[PDB]
């Protein structure tokens, strides 16, 4: 049956027909990633300290913040950038999936508990319209399908976990990939598999970035602490494959820029789409491979273990503060729950 990411991954990039990995551009990042490590772009730390969003504290109530925005972490992107959907929150303006993060801490100042499973287990499509509501006239994409999963979630957490994500996390004994498999086999919307050349593959960017996420907001410490962090994966979604075709370590063939340039919609599982997110997933281990190298090339000794979440993280970051830069290699189109 089921292969998992890593797996997944391997295979899907060895039979690519229409994307490849430019074994160039691997090198290149992993350069552009070196002078960079020792920063805390690099560091669990930069996941609070370059994000003003992200939730301070340690505590229970941080880890059910990271719970309900991973759960609804899909499909931000609108179909012109003159036109989308804007949060203000404290005076600052966030679009994408910050303004997700800034529309959840706007309930949590108003005093609406939405962070609760007690709460959004039998939250209304009227009250999440409410709470997503955007500063232009354009809304949240698939808020519909937010308020569904909402539901779904909260009442599986109350009925199966004590309300509370933190007795997930806890259940997990310091194994990141039994929180992976935990979240994977309790709540439906996070089962992102689907098949290619005949055999079941998986992506879990939902799951796994969730785990990313709890070990970050945790500080790698207590119920965060994960002995196997290293075993996440990248989190495959729209943005780290542009940026990966942006910096020259992705390559495209003609029918698929084909698609991307005229923002023709993929669907969750056509060929291309799977090879895209496979590709992705295995060329960030591939920079890391080369990253690692480099940096034993020039003796060194990191002072924190560099993984693929951190090198995701710091791509990601990269995409959304360099968006400008990359407009000739648009990110491929589709509407799914999974990214
Ligand atoms: N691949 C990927 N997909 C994604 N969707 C949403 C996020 C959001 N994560 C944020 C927290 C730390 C990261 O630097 C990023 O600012 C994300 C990602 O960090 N990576």
């Amino acid at each position: 049956g089921l292969l998992n990411p890593r797996e997944s991954s391997k295979f899907i990039a060895e039979n690519s027909r229409d994307v490849f990995i430019d074994s160039g551009g691997v090198r290149r990042v992993a350069e552009l990633l070196l002078a960079k490590a020792a920063g805390p772009e690099l560091r669990v730390e930069g996941w609070k300290a370059l994000h003003e969003l992200n939730p301070r504290a340690a505590d229970e109530a941080a880890v059910n913040w990271v719970f309900v925005t991973d759960t609804l972490n899909f499909s931000f992107w609108s179909e012109q950038d003159e036109h989308k959907c804007v949060v203000r929150y404290r005076g600052k303006t966030y679009s994408g999936y910050w303004s997700l993060c800034a529309a959840v801490n706007r309930a949590l100042d108003e005093g609406i508990p939405i962070t609760s499973a007690s709460y959004y287990a039998t939250v209304t499509l009227d009250q999440v319209r409410n709470i997503l509501r955007s500063d232009t006239d354009v809304s949240m994409p698939l808020v519909e399908e937010r308020h569904r999963i909402l539901n779904e979630t909260g009442k599986i957490l109350l009925e199966k976990f004590g309300g509370s994500f933190l007795n997930c996390v806890r259940e997990s004994e310091n194994s990141a990939q039994k929180l992976m498999h935990l979240v994977v086999e309790s709540f439906p919307s996070y089962r992102d598999v689907t098949l290619f050349e005949g055999k079941r593959v998986s992506f879990y960017k939902r799951a796994q970035i969730l785990v990313a996420d709890t070990w970050s907001v945790l500080e790698g410490k207590g119920d965060g602490c994960f002995k196997d962090i290293s075993s996440i994966t990248m989190f495959a979604d729209y943005r780290l494959p542009q940026v990966l075709a942006h910096l020259g370590a992705l390559k495209y063939s003609d029918d698929l820029l084909k698609k991307l340039l005229k923002g023709e919609m993929l669907s969750y599982g056509d060929r291309q789409e799977v090879e895209i997110r496979g590709c992705s997933l295995w060329c960030v281990e591939l920079i890391r491979d080369c990253l690692l190298e480099l940096i034993e090339q020039k003796g060194e000794k990191p002072n924190g273990e560099i993984n693929s979440i951190l090198l995701d993280y710091y791509l990601w970051d990269y995409a959304h503060d360099h968006r400008e830069d990359m407009k000739g290699i648009p990110f491929h189109r589709i509407r799914c729950i999974y990214y």
